[PDB]
């Protein structure tokens, strides 16, 4: 990673070991999850490319889902290549054809040019496909039990939504799949109701 | 976060690896108690707005009370560009969705300071304030000592669900109304205007 | 907390997750038994008011002993108020953090003449604690006496754990009051005026 | 380690015990998986040869895999004294059995810089890539996707399977043969030239 | 405790909250097992009395040890009142009440030791409790070093390990070799005096395995 | 231990509770296995001949080996005594004292005379010395928890190669704590792989010996 020293000088530190088995507990645990993009966003902070394909390389299995990372990568690099006819390439953004040295030069630079950011932004795009592809369940089907309280219900509708698309019609649609003892007491509530008020009632 | 150099300056951190394990590891256990309420405000110390989304995305499951929390802010945030007529930050740009790290660390390092970090946290308390409330399903009125309980676990489940309902005489009247009968003499026998010390050492 | 700065100065740094996370552990474990007392002592090293009320908002139950702390809070404060009439001068609430900033906090602190409006709070709080190790504990140093068999070593360690809470000759006079009749025998072919090992030895 | 002081001076440091336990626990579970590599490239992050070899050291277990690994650093220490006379480091320095820490700093620390801590772990990545490709259970031609496995199942144990093997267009044209006749049917049907995201979902079925 | 600055400046800090758990656990797992004084000097490097008195506080239990801790500290500290009388620009005369943090103040505490003669009133205070500390783990030893024997079937290296580990808890010698010979079981005692004298411990646990 | 300042001055730390969490955990677990070796010389990474009492007194239980690690270090001390006679005459002004075997093992020496010994210029490594009988003894007690030995590694009827070369090295590395390496462990493989290996021939890699028989 580079931060910055006590003088105040962009320096590279060393990638942490707690960052290393953080980042490969949290695949190993939520295993895509929504909420495993912004883990991956905050431990990989100010990291150069080579840290965040270092982070990538020791993600343990889900092998496909790397390989469709790996495409998106390949993607989103072609096209910096074509809207960006020394300057970085997609290959040195992606830490293939670059140094160390070459990617440090680019972001410890003024002008900067992060090249760790740019990539660290593919990453996310790809892995925001692979929690698409990982949702189990489409939001039309999450739909409330006959005793399933209200907020186990939302837990998995919005949780559904968060994966799916990573909007008026979701509130339509969380009452209309919702257990008619609930849905009775949503319609008395009226429409343009807090979420706060409509789990308040269904309680 | 912004926090302080060694040469008193205010630089930009990254959040600690340690830091984000601790607050997601505290909605697992915690679960919305009121004793997450400090545990939030401490994690975030000095944080950006970017810094505060990121730990609020990094919450495992409980994605309803989230979106609860998504609204509360929406509707703080209004109040805020509705007091704030028309670089002065805006509501969205505290909360950071029209706001780049640049931005809120400019804010928070002038001179006069804007803290859209502490503005945007005291928003964020307030709805994770009304969450404790609802993962508080027994309201303080339905709180009463069974005849084979101590007055000391009856306090205590009165208090911690008072805790979650708050986020005055009345209550401690109410404290009095609902205990079992064999104590409930007993808290009369020391007449009003008492020190809980005195409250449960009598019954005890 | 208010730590020492590397360039010799006092710098406000954030209150640790380690130093939050031990505290909560410590009342999880112990349970106000005494042991507790000086490890909050240790653990709200040089800390700001607001960081006090943070380490007890974070105590998992004992709602009950929490309002009794509260309460103690609100009569030590009340003294103050009383005994020190009138940078703003600190009053009770100030000192409680109820209605001071971090920045005025911070600004007794490091002051100088410094007003430690930290370690005033911290006395206020562990008085209360105190009260509460009391309470939680109804075994008084009077009924602690020796069983049939029970090992010397097992009644004194009873003893003087009763008596931590509680908190002289007199323990010294209760000990060989309330040890069984085959111990206290050998106690007093010792003789009067004898150390605790010695006891401890004769009576293995 | 030669890490770097704060006030910008390049400084050893002595190697943390969590850089080490983790490296033990990293054996003791993943067991020279493909991304024991990786892993073990970052935790010897600035290291010197002195303490790549305490972390080789410190691996209870595998102790075959260890003298295959000496085996692979021999071999590329004879090279590195042909192809690079000493008049200067040796392949002994580098590895650690002739030379002592402040020779390794010297070297690490030098206004022409000879990084031998660099070039051992080298050495020592080549050697731990055998051991993945000799703990691979199966070989890449053996592995097939059966009549109830779901095509992303055995897309997962094909590229795993891979990673261990190469230490490639030909691999994307195993993994259509490799299939059950059902997804590799509608596989041709996406035509060449596809991606894995639309090979998968094309077979979620 | 009182650390270097980076600068250089002894300076004090607050007790790590990793030190204070170390200390309260290493009491409810080894429970004064004869490496608990050696855990203790390490954790309270560089401690002030009040460190050590907030170390010594926090022990869950053996209240009892604790008074002897106590009584202990109290005869040391009246035996410095004796060989160093107080007599009445530099730092006053330490008694031993202030060494234990009983009638002394931090600032006064730092200031013995942080001074160009340094009076450590931390590492004598520290001889005191580790004193006091070898008494309880000599009370709580369960067994004497002369009824270690080594059982019939135990082997040699299992008699060693018990007749050592309970030594340490004594002491806190040749006729301790011949003890340790002459208490084990026939068949490898005779071994031992097989071998002669002047044998290493590598030698006389080698024979007789 | 001794430690490098941010100044960039060799001055003393004290031992970290972690450092020496780890090493107890290490004897308590591994117990004395060759890897316990290396990470006891990185645990005691620049430690004074105080920090390296106080890591090797906190070991709970094998007190029989500790006591053999004791007499191994006052047998080196000796040694130490007799290359390094101490002169008599009143210390030279500016100079430290000279050393012998106790000062090292940390018996008869203060941390203040093991600190001005490690940052002299030139400095006298007081502590890497002790480390050397240290682990010297350590050697010693790695080769008596050896269960069995070199020559007694013999493979099974279906073991794997792998396994056997597993177990091979692991009690190699006990007893050293070599050509006649590769006949020792031609000569132990069951009739099966052993037929195999002797077709590969002389002079072959422990990569190839194991792929062969597979
Ligand atoms: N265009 C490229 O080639 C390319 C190259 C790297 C690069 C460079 C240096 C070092 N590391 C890498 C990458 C980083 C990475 C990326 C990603 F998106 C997902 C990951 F997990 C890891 N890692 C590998 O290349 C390892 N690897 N190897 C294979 C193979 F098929 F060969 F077995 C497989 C991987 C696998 F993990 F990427 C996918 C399972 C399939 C960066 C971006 C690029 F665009
Ligand atoms: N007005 C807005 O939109 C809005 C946007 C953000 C913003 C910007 C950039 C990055 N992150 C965010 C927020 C941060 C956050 C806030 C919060 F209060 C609770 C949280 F947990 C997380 N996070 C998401 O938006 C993710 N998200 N997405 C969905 C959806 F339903 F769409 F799937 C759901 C969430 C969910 F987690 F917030 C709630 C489950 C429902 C900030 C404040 C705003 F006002
Ligand atoms: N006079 C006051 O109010 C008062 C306010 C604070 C203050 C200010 C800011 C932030 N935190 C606080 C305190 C800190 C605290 C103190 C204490 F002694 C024991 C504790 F555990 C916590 N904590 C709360 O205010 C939360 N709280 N809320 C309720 C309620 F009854 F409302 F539900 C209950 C508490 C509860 F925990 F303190 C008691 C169960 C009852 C300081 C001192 C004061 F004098
Ligand atoms: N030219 C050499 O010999 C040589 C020497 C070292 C060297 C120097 C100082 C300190 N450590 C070492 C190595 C480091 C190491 C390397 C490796 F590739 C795998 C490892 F695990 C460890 N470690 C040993 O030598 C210990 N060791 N001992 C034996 C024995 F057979 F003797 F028991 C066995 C080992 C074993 F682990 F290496 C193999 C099981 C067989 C460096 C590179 C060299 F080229
Ligand atoms: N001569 C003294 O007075 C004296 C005073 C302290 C002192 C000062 C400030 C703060 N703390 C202390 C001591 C520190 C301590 C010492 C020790 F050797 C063992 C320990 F564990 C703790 N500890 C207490 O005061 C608490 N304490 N209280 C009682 C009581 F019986 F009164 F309830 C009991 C203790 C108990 F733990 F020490 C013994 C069980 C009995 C230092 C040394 C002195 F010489
Ligand atoms: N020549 C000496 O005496 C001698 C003294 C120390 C010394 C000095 C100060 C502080 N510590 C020590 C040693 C350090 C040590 C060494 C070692 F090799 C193994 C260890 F584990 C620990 N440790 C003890 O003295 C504790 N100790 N005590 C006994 C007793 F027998 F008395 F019970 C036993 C030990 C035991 F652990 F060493 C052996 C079980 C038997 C240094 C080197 C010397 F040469």
């Amino acid at each position: 990673p580079i931060v910055q020293n006590l003088q105040g000088q962009m320096v590279h530190q060393c990638i942490s070991p707690r960052t290393l088995n953080a980042w490969v507990k949290v695949v190993e645990e939520k295993a895509f999850s929504p909420e495993v993009i912004p883990m991956f966003s905050a431990l990989s902070c100010g990291a150069t490319p080579q840290d965040l394909n270092t982070m990538l390389n020791t993600v343990g299995g889900h092998q496909a889902a790397m390989q469709m990372l790996k495409e998106t990568i390949n993607e989103e690099a072609a096209e910096w290549d074509r809207l960006h006819p020394r300057e970085p390439r997609g290959s040195d953004i992606a830490g293939t054809t670059s140094t160390l040295q070459e990617q440090i030069g680019w972001m410890t630079h003024n002008p900067p040019i992060p090249v760790g950011e740019i990539y660290k932004r593919w990453i996310i795009l790809g892995l925001n496909k692979i929690v698409r592809m990982y949702s189990p369940t489409s939001i039309l089907d999450i739909r409330q039990g006959p005793k399933e309280p209200f907020r186990d219900y939302v837990d998995r509708f919005y949780k559904t939504l968060r994966a799916e698309q990573a909007n008026a019609a979701t509130e339509t649609l969380l009452v209309q799949n919702a257990n008619p003892d609930c849905k009775t007491i949503l319609k008395a509530l009226g429409p343009g109701a807090t979420l706060e008020e409509m789990m308040t009632a269904c309680q």
